[PDB]
Parts: structure tokens; sequence; C-alpha cells
């Protein structure tokens, strides 16, 4: 018997019996066997096996058996087709690459997004801005002191607050130190309170954000407690430890983890490393080629080993041409170094065009990834919540 | 009985009785009840309940009951599916986020776009260019005087019309004052005519565009009536009130409200504030980081507290590096300040690349919003009009 | 009777009789009338009216009657739906704006793209490169002489070919005149041959490309025949007529009309004038606003009418700020004028960001139009030809 | 008889007999013939011819016969429709151009991507990094020596390694020669081993990458063996042969052929030559026009043949204006030459805007091509492998 009619939700699909056996182990293959009447309930009169699934995609599911290739329809959402083919016992790895990228589009993004009686209350005072009426004030104070520290760090590098008076040297003002002292007092209090009243201290140390808070207060204490005699080494060590203050601006990442857009940016960066590598490689190759070409172009009609050749051109060598190539490919154009010869002008035009092309090739991939993640997150926060409202298991 | 066949427009959908009860309160749930024969007319012979709706989307509507997840088909317009699921008594908030953004795509844009016997005629003389044979001429005259005022305001800042003669000072020409006098006469006449013959004076004051028209004529009268003795304070107050003349260029917005593209731009700006905030935050973080990094890079191999370190570099400090970072991230490249050291060159390349990336991330969202709004508005004005031509209520 | 079943290609659509009358005058409305049995052939047994059209779109065509709104399906090409609704006697102007832009997508582009026994042979010698074995050589010669003329015109402006000897003056070389003489001889021969052996001389004059060929040879003859005495006016008229030689570079458009990409560019420009107007308006408003703001920003903390205020800033006035604003909004950055004050720096950052935003808003529309036209043209030339191969009228 | 019902997978399509004959030679045309009962098996009772294909696309396949135009549905993958219409014996060249570009979208990209007992082992030691435990080390050594050679070549052009001592001249250091000697020894060993133990020596010579490896070592041997007497010609030939060392940086392409992104880039370049030609033509026309216009604009109100006119402007001539136009159209803005007159400023603004427009027109085509190729390749490498798992021929 070849007439095996299948009633999927009302539509009476029909095909030959031999076709269903092309994929042994699947539900249709089991159905096609003669000893399947009891396994699947069917009406003997109509002689049709009934199912309660989506009839639209069953056509493609069966066409897999017919032609031997699996495709996902473009008129339905990917997850729906995934659920249907999971019900029908078909692996999703067999989908052809013509329609795999869009099929595996929402799930990958979803997964990427998904990536002592006072201890609880004390730990909940910090680490969560919106969890009580007091955590918000603590977060605001932390933000205020972080911004004050960043501002003071930026001011310390100015010439108005570093007057020259150890013959003359340059001595920084004092109030810039008192402000940082107050900020450091607050930060050390917060750090002690967090570290003492926290579980799994090892995870706390590994958080990679407490290290920043520790190293941002260490230099102040080292400076205050290491300002004694023995200037020969003390002055040098203090001068080279004053560079560690750059870690004060990294505490701002301890505060932006709550902002949604920056989480989306982090996910996008973590999901598009290959594109960054490709961009770097393209830029390196182009920079090398165009530096060499401009170096040779700016010397046509010149004595090879003549000092005069490298006198009327900014490209004294190839290594310095990397800077010019990088500036030209990005359409930046500082103007510190430009060609002064017609062949150099042609090379510069080629460099600018090729730079635009190379830069514009991978960037759209990262942009599309970011757009996907951002739309998904904003839609996810648009919907407040929803109960199952389905009472499954009929 | 489990055989509950549904005839939706001709297609005979079939499913188990238990499935329809998974969503109590919905039309299908009421139908599945035994006491529903009289509620919904059906042929006892065929034993099928008839409906007169779209059969294509009923498959998805029922698959919601089957699998427990709601999706909108991608082969039909969103509004059609919305109407169908409103007929079937299903809330649109249950649609999964995999297909919610496109489903809520046209309606949000449509809503955003949708955002004394002489009093009527006198008020209609103004406030509406295309409403009579005389309003057009009034609008043209207003445009002419507005452009004249803007041109005179721009000229007043030039050195040819501000010769030096109160020892020398700089005295502006007189014709530039006579022109503005004529323009102010016209503007005050128009303002009086509008304010006198208008309803709900409070709304008139709150319009936020009449305030501009008032403040753009106030300084002229203050100047003409405040040019007496007591120079010690009169000269200073006049000099600092001469800055208020910048409000003369804002009257051009009173005239561009009719242009469609600028209304679309206003809607796009009002609908994409989060993207602007995200762009600002990204730029701020990048600027801070790259300013710090360039400041430190331009000093490798230097004495920490040595005046010579900040002698052969444009980056005397971090605050001035914000300007360089902003210029470099935008591919602008004025050239007023550029790195002069290899590490500085690497930092500059990184800054340019990261700036391109960050700028290109959110901007496409705003661009897509603007494109949607513009296409919708231009299509809306392409169609002149159309009667219902449906005679509903069959 | 309400059971009016419609058999469209096999699918048995069913609906109430009253529904079909909602749109009087249409084919379905006529069918629903009791006196329609003879008009449309149907089987009395099945009691179903047969049609031989596409069943898929009939669902939407009937849903128009059901719900009262017309939509075009997104799983089929627009022209197919247009043909179907033309067969069903429904106007295409009733489609809702949610799906009108894509429906009217291919046809508009197609229409835009669609926009004496020796007289025939002589006229066919020119005006068509690929029409014989001799027209190609004539076109190549014309191209050669056009390029020679352009090169000579560009050289005439150089300082090497204009030595100073009417005391000194500057006298151009002679060979640059002999070359142009040869080119002009060829061009006048071609122009005479074209004008003499052509129909509808008025259309020839109106072609707008023969005027260029005439004005590009007129100055040479005027110069050669107007080099006599009376220098007082002859020298001046010759000097101001030497400017007309710029029309020699416009003959290149007489030759690029065959290239497909430039025809596509012309169509895109002719189809996107509103976007250019919008871009111009946006740029003008931004330039004005930012020029005013930078002018005022560069003077904070200054004496209003003090010559010293306009001494340490490039923005002596607002009009010169238009140039800076235009350069900054485009990310060009010549560097001839930049802010030197922190408020000026903030204004410049805002200007650059707003310029990027404004420029990026309408340009994508033009880009999409160009892509559509280019893809359509390249696909049209990919297909060589095809006979009807349908033998219609069955 | 006109009732010819077709049972395609369960759906009972019906149409007139005359319709099927509109396309003679096709399977449906043969079926419609009276002598086709035995050719195609069918049930005499149901009077319906059975098929085992996809019912969804059969509607469009038959609509081709109905209306006379062929379209591909947008709810299925192109290859599926291609297979179906190949089964139904319909040529794919008849598809209208409204839906041809997307139909021929995956296949073109797929095709483009698809574009002495020791001889085998010895040849497999090279030419394949991942084929053994020793080839990887050889590839790493080759990479190390290639990078060393490139670094030495770049250093040779510096002034620190070319001190001045044939009166003074400039003599390069010696260690830079010893390093290159070691690298050349390795490279010549590798080249000999490859050329000796390879088949079809002609293909080896034609590989176009062995020529680079040969010419990159030839100059070293020529220099070492051509440093004798007869300086008059020896010095000149050595100086002009020292330029051939630029071929040392091209060996890096012998190593990047394995990287996937660069193969994708090569395919994209090979598939988008017309777009590059179009970009070049657009840039040339714009450059010419804007150079002429700026040359004329910077001279309004000047004596035609006066030396003073070309004294206060950077545009001494039109040829030098090509450089300015190229720099301005790309938003690069070096600043070496800028307009200094209001008409020049207007021309510059127009040039910048038109340059942005022209550059942005074709580039998106190349970007889309690259995105398609990259996504296809990355998806192809995501899937490790898969057996047929279909056992065809039922
Ligand atoms: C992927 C790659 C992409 C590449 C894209 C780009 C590809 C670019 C491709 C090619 C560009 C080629 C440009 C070559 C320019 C040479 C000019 C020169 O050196 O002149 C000097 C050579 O002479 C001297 O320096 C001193 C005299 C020695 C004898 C010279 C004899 C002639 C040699 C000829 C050797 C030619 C062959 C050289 C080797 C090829 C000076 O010559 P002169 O006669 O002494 O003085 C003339 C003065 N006059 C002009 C005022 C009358
Ligand atoms: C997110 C973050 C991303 C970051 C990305 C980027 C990451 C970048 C990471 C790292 C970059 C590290 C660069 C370090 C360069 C130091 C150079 C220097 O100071 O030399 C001076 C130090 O000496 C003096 O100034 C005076 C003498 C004092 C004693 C010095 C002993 C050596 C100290 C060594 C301390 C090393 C450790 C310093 C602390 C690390 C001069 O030395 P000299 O011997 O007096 O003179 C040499 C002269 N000669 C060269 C001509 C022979
Ligand atoms: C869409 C729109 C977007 C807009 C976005 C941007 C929005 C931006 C919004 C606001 C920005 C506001 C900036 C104001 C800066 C004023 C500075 C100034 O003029 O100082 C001079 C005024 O004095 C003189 O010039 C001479 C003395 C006359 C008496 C002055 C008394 C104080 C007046 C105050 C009037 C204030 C109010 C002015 C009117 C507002 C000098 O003062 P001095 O005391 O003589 O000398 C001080 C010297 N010292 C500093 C070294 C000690
Ligand atoms: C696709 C294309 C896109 C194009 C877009 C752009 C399109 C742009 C379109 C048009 C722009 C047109 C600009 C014209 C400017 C001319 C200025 C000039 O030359 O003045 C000089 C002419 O005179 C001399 O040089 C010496 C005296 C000779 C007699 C002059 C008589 C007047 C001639 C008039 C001939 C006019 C017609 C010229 C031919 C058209 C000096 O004149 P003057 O009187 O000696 O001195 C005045 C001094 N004063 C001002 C201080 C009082
Ligand atoms: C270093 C030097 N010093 C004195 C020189 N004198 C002189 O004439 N040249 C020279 C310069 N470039 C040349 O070719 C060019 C031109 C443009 C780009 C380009 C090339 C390459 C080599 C193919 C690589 O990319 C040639 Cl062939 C020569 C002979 C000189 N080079
Ligand atoms: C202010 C100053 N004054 C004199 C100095 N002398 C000297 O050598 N440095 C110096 C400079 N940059 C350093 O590191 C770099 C390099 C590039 C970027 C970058 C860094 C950080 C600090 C990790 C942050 O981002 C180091 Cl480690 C040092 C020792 C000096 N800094
Ligand atoms: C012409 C002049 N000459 C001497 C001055 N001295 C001085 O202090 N100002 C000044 C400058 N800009 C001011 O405001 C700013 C700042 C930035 C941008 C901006 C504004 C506006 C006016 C709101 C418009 O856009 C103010 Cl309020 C003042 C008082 C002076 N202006
Ligand atoms: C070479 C020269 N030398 C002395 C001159 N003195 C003078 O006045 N001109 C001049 C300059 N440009 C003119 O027109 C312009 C303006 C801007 C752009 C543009 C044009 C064209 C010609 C239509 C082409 O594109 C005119 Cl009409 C004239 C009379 C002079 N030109
Ligand atoms: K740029
Ligand atoms: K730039
Ligand atoms: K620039
Ligand atoms: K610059
Ligand atoms: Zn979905
Ligand atoms: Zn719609
Ligand atoms: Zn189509
Ligand atoms: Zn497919």
């Amino acid at each position: 018997s070849e007439r095996i009619v299948i009633n999927v939700g009302g539509t009476r699909h029909q095909t030959y019996r031999s076709t269903l056996r092309t994929l042994p182990g699947t539900r249709l293959a089991w159905l096609a066997e003669p000893d399947a009447h009891s396994h699947f309930d069917y009406d003997p009169r109509a002689d049709e096996f009934f199912f309660d699934r989506h009839p639209g995609v069953f056509a493609h599911i069966l066409n897999y058996y017919r032609t031997g290739k699996l495709h996902c329809p473009a008129d339905v959402c990917g997850p729906l087709y995934e659920e249907e083919l999971a019900f029908w016992g078909i692996d999703e790895t067999d989908v052809e690459p013509c329609c795999w990228m869009t099929y595996r589009q929402h799930r990958d993004a979803e997964e990427a997004l998904d990536s002592r009686r006072w201890q609880p209350r004390i730990w909940a005072l910090f680490e969560d801005p919106y969890s009580s009426r007091y955590a918000r004030y603590v977060a605001f104070a932390s933000l205020f002191f972080i911004l004050v520290s960043i501002t003071t760090f930026c001011l310390e590098t100015h010439e108005r607050f570093n007057p020259i008076v150890y013959y003359r040297e340059a001595e920084t003002e004092a109030f810039l130190t008192y402000i940082e002292g107050v900020c450091v007092v607050w930060f050390t209090f917060e750090f002690l309170m967090r570290v003492i009243f926290c579980p799994n201290k090892v995870e706390f140390i590994k958080n990679s954000l407490n290290i920043i808070d520790f190293v941002a207060i260490l230099p102040f204490y080292l400076e205050v407690g290491l300002s004694g005699l023995s200037s020969k080494a003390a002055k040098d060590v203090l001068g080279f430890l004053r560079v560690v203050r750059f870690v004060r601006i990294l505490r701002i990442f301890k505060l932006t983890r709550h902002f949604v857009g920056l989480r989306v940016l982090g996910h996008t960066l973590r999901a598009s490393t290959n594109e960054f590598l490709l961009l770097i490689i393209f830029l390196a190759l182009g920079v090398l080629i165009f530096a060499t070409m401009i170096y040779y172009a700016e010397r046509i009609g010149a004595q090879p080993n003549d000092p005069s050749a490298s006198e009327h051109t900014h490209f004294k060598n190839i290594p310095i041409g990397f800077w010019w190539a990088v500036v030209t490919m990005t359409t930046l154009g500082y103007g510190d170094m430009y060609p002064q010869t017609w062949s150099g002008m042609l090379v510069g035009a080629l460099c600018a065009l090729a730079g635009v092309l190379t830069i514009a090739m991978p960037v759209p991939v990262i942009v599309n990834n970011f757009g996907m993640y951002y739309s998904l997150a904003m839609a996810k926060q648009k919907l407040p919540k929803k109960k199952k409202k389905h009472i499954p298991r009929p």
C-alpha cells in the first residue's frame, strides 16, 4: 500500500509509503511501518492518521523527505519551526546553509543576552542600587565621590595647580590632596564593608572590579606613608607610582554595569572578535603597502643614494609612512604630512578610497549585531511581565 | 467528544477539544464548551462551526493553543493580524519578543505622526498660509522680513559696518538700524493683530513661538528708549542686552513648521532620545580613556616631574586631550594638535577606529526611524483621499 | 441564501452572501446577485462557482470585503497581486499605507528606467556607436579629440605654458593653439555633418547637447577672427570670452550617455530632488545656528564693544562661521579655522555630531533608490532576450 | 473535457484543460493530452492525477500558465523553487526581473566560493600548514623569516642605519645585511625543495606566487655577486636594482591565503569590478568639474591675464585642483590647500556634499557582496560535516 494520507490539523497531506522511510528513526518513518496503527490513533473509516500540529510547516517537513533537503520557511518565526521539527523528531543541523543564518538568528542573541544575622542586609546595602530606600543614596554618594576623584585626577595634570617653587621642581597644590583624602576615606570604608560582609571571598577577589577599587586607593596610602628621607630612591619610586593613578578613571565601569546600552555594547564586543581581527589585518596590510608605495613614489627621478632625495618630502622613510596611511585611510586628515608630488597624490587618492572600502566592509556586521542586541533588550524591558496563562498538559 | 472541526472561510481546521480550553475566556474556549451550539451557528450535518475570517492566520492563532506560544506571521501586514486576534479575543501583549518589534512597527509610527463677528476671519488671516487668497501674501511678507532681519543681524557683527570713530569705540552704521526698525514695525503689528484676535490667550502665551516673536522685538524698543544719560550702567546693560539679538534667527522655526521634512525630523528627535544619550555616554567614555592614554603615551621615557616632558608635545594635560579625542573619533582632523611619538600614533589609530565604531553603532537606529517616518508621511500625502467605499454592517 | 461557496483554483472559499455586496460594482458583488448563474459558469451539483486564478491571494481579496481594509501579501511579488486585483475589478488605490510603499516599488522604477537616399545611412554614421563597422571608429576619434581638447584646456591654465614676455603680459604657447585648431576642425566637420543630415532640425537644436558642441567651437573662431586692432575693447572682450572655454569639458557628457551607470545616476538624481532639498535646508539651518553659537561662545567674559575681543579668535563674525560649520559638519576638517576656547570646543563637538546625524538622514534614501535602479538595469541586461513562449488566448 | 484536477501532495488544484497547453513541451502540457492516462498514474475513481511534490509552489507554477508570467515565491528558499521548477520542466530564465535578483542570490555566491617514493611526502611537507606534525613548524619558521625580512627592509630606509661616511655617500649597516643573508638562505632552501619535488613544473612557474619568492631572493645574490669594479655603471645598476626589494613585502600574501576573511575579500574584489569602475568614473568627473569651477570661482573680479590674480589663491591652475577635489570629496581635509573666497567656499561645500553622495552610491553594493560571502563562509565552517542520511531512490 502506497496511499498514506496524513491529516495534520485539517489539511490532508498525501505521499507514497516508500518516501517516509528515507529517514529511518523519525516519527514519520515509524508511522509508515505496518505495525503503527496502535501507536498513532487514526480513524479506520477515513484511513487518515490525525495530528494536532501546524499544517503550514508540515509541507516543508515532508518536502525534506521528498527532495532530500531541509529548509526553513521564511513566512514564520524561526523558533516556531524549531519547535515543530523537534516535535517531528528531525535534527536542526541538517538545514542547508542557504537558510541557516536567519534560522539561527534569535536564539544565539537570546543566549548571549542570558550570559551573623546581618550579612544579607549589609551585603544588600551595596551591590544593588534599586533594592531598598538606602542603597540608592549609597550609590549616589559613590557616584559623587568617583566623579570628584576623576576630576581631581584630571586637574592634577594641569599647569595651574602644579606651580614651580629639590631646587625648583613642581609641587602640586594641597586641596587637591585633601579632596582625594576624603574620597579615599569613603572608598576604603566601602571596600572594607563589602569585603567583610560578603560570601565566597575568592569570587569577591576574582570579580575583577574590586581589584580596581583596591589599586585605586593603594597609591594614596603608599604616598602618604612613603614621604620620608632617602630621596635618591623615594623620589623616583613616588614619581613612577604616580602613574598608577590612571586606575581612578576605571572605577566608572563599576557604576555603568547597570546601564543597558553598555551591557549591549559589551555583548556586541564579546560576539564580534573575528570582525575586529579582520579589520586589524586589513588595516595593517593596507598601511604597509601604501607606506611602501608612497615612499617610492615621492622619489621618482631622483638619485638613489642621494641626501637631497629625502629633503623635499615628508616621507623620510617607510615606518613614518604608517602614520600617514592610517590617517588617510580613516578620512581623518590631520595634515602633519601630505604628499607633494603627482605620483604621491595618486597614491594618496588610492589610499583614501581603499581605506574607505576596507573600513566599511566588516563594520556593518558589528553594527547589525549591536542593533539586534539593542532591539531585543529594549523590547524585553518594554514588556513588564506575563503569566503563562496557558495551563498546559491538556 | 474530541473531534471539533472548525470551518474558517472554507478551510476545515481540526483539533482536540481539550486544546481549546488551554486559554479560558477566549472565543475558542467558549466554543469548545458543550453549551455553545446556539451561541455559534453551525450546520448539524457537517458538524462544523462556520466563521467568516481569514483562514491563513487562524493556523497561527490555533498554534498558540497547541504549543502555548503566540507568533505573528511574516507573510501578512501587522495590522491585519492585530485585527484578526482582536476578533478572536486574544491579547496582543502575549506575542513573543522574537516577532514583537516588527509587529509593533507601523502603529507606533502612525501614532507618533498623529501627535465680535470678525474674530474667525481675522485669526484665519494669519496662522495658516494656505487658507485664503490673502494669507499667502501675509506669509510671504513675514518670510521676507524675517530673512531681512536675519541678514541684518549677521551683518551687524562684521567689521565693515562697525567702524571705529567714548574715545574711539565702535559705532554701527545707521541703515542697519532703519531696516530693523521697519522689520520691527511689521512684526509688532503682526504680534498685536495675532494676540488681540485669538482665543484662550493662555494657550497663545504657552505656544512657545510667540515668546520668540516678543523677545525678538523687545531689545529694539529697549535700545531706542534706553539711550539716555548715565552711561556707567546704561552702556554696560546695552552691551549685554545686544546679545539677546540671537533670538532673531529663531523666528525661522515659526515658518518651517509647514515643511514636512522638518516635522519628520522633529518626530524622529522626539522618538530617539535614548540613542542620543547612548551616543553621548559612549563619546564621553572614549574621550576620557583616550585623553588619559595619549597623555601617558607621549611621556614614555621621561622624568616624571620634569618641565621638559611637557615641552615637545601638544598634550600638556588630560583636559586638553578631550578636544583631540573628539576631533579624532569623528574623523574630522583639524590638525591643531596631533601626536608626535610612536606610542601616541598607536593611541591615535586606536582612537580613530574606536570612534568610527562607537559613532556607527546607534546612529543607524535614528536613521531607520527617520526613514520610516519620512516614507510614511510621503506615502500619506501621495494618496489624495478616499471614501470608505465599503458600506459596512452587512 | 447565505452559503456562497467559491472554488478558486481548487480551494473552496466560503462566506456569507451579504459580505460580497459591501463593494458594489466589483466582480464578486455581481456574482452574489441572484441573477448571476448564467454570467458565471458553475456546477449545479457542487453549487460552487469556479474560477481559474491564484487561490493564495484570493484570501486577502476577500478579507478586503470581510474587514473592510485592503492589504497586499508579503509572500508574493507586487505585480502578481496587481494583476490579480485587476482581474477581480478592485482599484489599487485603496491599499492601506502600511503596505503601499513596497507594493509600488518595482513599477515606479521600471517606468523611470523606461523614460535624398543617403540621409538614413549618413545620420546612422553618427549618433550610434554600435550600429556598423564605421560608427565605432568615428566614436573613438571623437573621444580622442575630446580628451585632447580637455587636456589642452587644462594645460592652458598652467604657468609653464604661459611665459611672460602690452609691456610684459602673459602669452600662451602656440602648439596648444594648433592642437585646438585640429580638434576644432574635426568638431566643426562633425557638427556640420550631423546638422545637415538630420530630421526635425528643431529637435536637433533642442537636444541641449548640440548647443555645447556649438559653443565649444565658437570661441576659437571668434578669437582667430577678432585679433585685430582696437585693443582697448578687443583685449577685454577676448579676456572675458576666454572664460567660455570651460564648455569644452562638458562635451564628455555627449559620450557618457551610453554608459549604464551614469544613466542610472541621472535617473536617481531626477527621482530624489526632495531629498536634496531637505539636505540643503538641514545644512543651512545647522550652519546658521552653529555659526551664531560659536561666535557668541568665543567671546564669553569679554567687553561687548571691545576691539580686543575679536583678536584672539578666528571667528571675527558670523558670516565667516558658515564656512567653519560646513567644514565641521562634513567631518572634513581643513584646519584653516578652529575654536580656541572650551565653550568653542563644546560647540564644535556638537556641530560635528549634529552634522553627521543630519547628513546621514536623507542620504540613505538616495542610496536605496540608486541601488534599486542599478540592480534592475544590470538584471535587465543580464537577460539577453526571451520570446513570449506562452501562446495566450486559450 | 475541461475538468483536469491535479492532486499535488493532497491539495486538489483544478484548472481548464486549455490552460495547460499554453506551454508546449512541459510536463503539465503532456499531462493535459488525452493520451496521458498511462504516462502518469492516477485513480480513475477520483479522476485526479497524483504527484508527490510541494503543493505550496505548484500554485505559482500553474499561475505561470494562467497569467503567462513566472514569479518565485518569497516565503521559500530560492533553491527549493529551482528544484521544483526543474522537476516540472520549466526553464528558470523566464522568471521576471522583479524577482530574479533574489532568486539568483545564493547560487552565484556558492559558485564564486567554489572557485621516487618520497615526492608526495616531501611536497606535503610544504604547501599545507595543517597536514602533519612537521608542516606547522615549517610554516611558523617561514612566517618568522618573512616578518624578519619585512622589518629589515623597512629599517634599511631609515636614517639611523644609513650613516654618511665615493666621497661621503650613505652606507647601510652590516647586520641588516647578515639578517637578510640568513633569511635568503632559508628562502632559497625552501624554494629549491619546493621546485624540485613538485609536479607539472609549468603550473609551479605559473602559480604567480613562486615568481615573488624568486624575485625576492634574486636581488641579494645580484648585489653580492655584482659589487666589483667598474663603478660608473655598477653603482647605478645597483642603485636602481635596490628598488626591487619592495617585492619582499609581497611574500606575506603567500601566507594569508589560508585566512578565510582575505579569501572572502579576494572573491568580493573579483565579483565587484564594475562598481570600482563606476566609482572611478564618478570621482574623475566630479574632480574635473570641481577643479574647473574652483579655478574660475577664485578669480571673480580679477584681470583675466594678470599675474596678481594667481597670487592670493592656492589654485594656480586646474591640474592642481584635482588634488583638492579628491581630498575634499573624501572628507579627508589635509588643509594644504583650501579656498579663501566666498564663491570658493560655496564650491567647496558643493564638492564635499557631492563627494559624499557619489562615494556612498556604489560602495553599499560591494559591502553587501562582502557580507553575503562572509556569512556564507562562516556558516559553512560552523557546520562540521553531515552524512547524506537520506538513502535516496525510494
Ligand atoms: C604593485 C606595483 C604597482 C606599481 C605602480 C607604479 C609603477 C611605476 C612604474 C615605473 C616608473 C618608472 C620611473 C623611472 C624614472 C627614472 C628616472 C631617473 O632615474 O632618471 C635619472 C637616471 O639617471 C641618473 O639618475 C643619473 C644618470 C645615470 C644614467 C641614466 C640612464 C637612463 C636610465 C633609465 C632607466 C629607466 C628604467 C629604470 C628602472 C625601471 C636621471 O636621468 P638623466 O638622463 O641623467 O637626466 C635626465 C634629465 N632631464 C629629464 C631633465 C632631461
Ligand atoms: C588599559 C591599559 C592599557 C595600557 C597599554 C600600554 C601599556 C604600556 C606598558 C608599559 C610601558 C612601560 C614603559 C617604561 C619606560 C621607562 C623608561 C624610563 O623611565 O627610563 C628612565 C628611568 O630612569 C630615570 O628616569 C632616572 C634614573 C632612575 C633610575 C631608573 C632605573 C630603571 C627603572 C626602570 C623601571 C621600569 C618599570 C617602570 C614601571 C612600569 C631613564 O632610565 P636610565 O637608565 O636612567 O637612562 C636610560 C638611557 N638610555 C635608554 C639612552 C640608555
Ligand atoms: C539655544 C541657546 C543655547 C545656549 C547654550 C549656552 C548658554 C550659556 C549661558 C550663559 C552664559 C553666561 C556667561 C556670562 C559671563 C559674563 C562675564 C562678564 O561679562 O564679565 C565681565 C562683566 O563686566 C564687564 O565686562 C565690566 C564690568 C561691568 C560690571 C559687571 C558686573 C557683573 C555683571 C554680571 C552679569 C551676568 C549675567 C550676564 C547676562 C546673562 C567682567 O566682570 P568683572 O567683575 O568686571 O571682572 C571679573 C574678573 N575676574 C573674573 C578675574 C575676577
Ligand atoms: C555649470 C555652470 C555653473 C556656474 C555657476 C556660477 C555662475 C556664475 C555666473 C556669473 C558670475 C559673473 C561675475 C562677473 C564679475 C565681473 C567683474 C569684473 O570683471 O570687473 C572688472 C571688469 O573690468 C575690468 O577688469 C577692467 C575694466 C574693463 C571694462 C569693464 C566694464 C564692465 C564689464 C562687465 C562685464 C560683466 C559680464 C561678464 C561676463 C559674464 C572691473 O570692473 P571696473 O568697473 O573696471 O571696476 C569696478 C571696481 N569697483 C567694484 C570697486 C567699483
Ligand atoms: C627609493 C628610490 N630612490 C630613488 C629613486 N629614483 C627613481 O627613479 N626611483 C623609483 C621609484 N619608484 C619606482 O616605481 C614605483 C613608483 C611608484 C610606486 C611604486 C613603485 C614600485 C617600486 C614599483 C613600488 O610602488 C621606480 Cl621603478 C623607481 C626607479 C627611486 N626610488
Ligand atoms: C605621566 C608620566 N610622566 C613621566 C613618565 N615617564 C614614563 O616612563 N611614563 C610612563 C608612561 N606611560 C606608561 O604606561 C602607559 C603607556 C601608554 C598608555 C598608557 C600607559 C598607562 C599608564 C598604563 C595608561 O595608558 C608607563 Cl608604565 C610609564 C612609566 C611617564 N608618565
Ligand atoms: C557678542 C558678545 N560680546 C561680548 C560678550 N561678553 C560675554 O560675556 N558674552 C556672552 C556670550 N555668550 C553668551 O551666551 C551664549 C554662550 C554660548 C552660546 C550661546 C550663547 C547665547 C547668547 C545664548 C547664544 O548661544 C552670553 Cl549670555 C554672553 C553674555 C558676549 N557676547
Ligand atoms: C579665469 C578668469 N580670470 C579672470 C576672471 N575675472 C572674472 O570675473 N572671471 C570670471 C570667473 N568666473 C566666472 O563664472 C564662474 C564662476 C564660478 C564658477 C564657474 C564660473 C563659470 C565660468 C561659469 C564656470 O564655473 C565668470 Cl562669468 C567670470 C567672468 C575670471 N575668470
Ligand atoms: K571624515
Ligand atoms: K577629515
Ligand atoms: K581633516
Ligand atoms: K587638517
Ligand atoms: Zn517568532
Ligand atoms: Zn498592512
Ligand atoms: Zn514578481
Ligand atoms: Zn533554502
